[PDB]
């Protein structure tokens, strides 16, 4: 999917997360955001289409995603060990870890 899409599921992912109640429900939000993340991953951005993968530009893109990936997989532990609170606080980070990934390139 689109890049826009991907930064709109994972917003809604991290509001669904905020209003949980237990870890199953923040595992499957998690769950979600790592997918979309890994999806816009794939979604070159126009002004980039005709960058070498190689390229300075296109490490930082998908080193973003890489990054945001590294931290929902971090809160998908504290998840998986019922520790909702703790998953919830880690989750709230993910907003400047994604912000760093897909702001600049809309
Ligand atoms: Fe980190």
């Amino acid at each position: 999917a689109d890049l826009e899409d991907n930064w709109e599921t994972l917003n809604d992912n991290l509001k669904v997360i905020e209003k949980a109640d237990n870890a199953a429900q923040v595992k499957d939000a998690l769950t979600k955001m790592r997918a979309a993340a890994l999806d816009a991953q794939k979604a070159t951005p126009p002004k980039l289409e005709d960058k070498s993968p190689d390229s300075p530009e296109m490490w930082d893109f998908r080193h973003g995603f890489d990054h945001l990936v590294y931290h929902i997989d971090d809160a998908l532990k504290l998840a998986n060990e019922g520790k909702v609170k703790e998953a919830q606080a880690a989750a709230e980070q993910l907003k400047c870890h994604r912000n760093a990934a897909i702001q600049k390139y809309l």
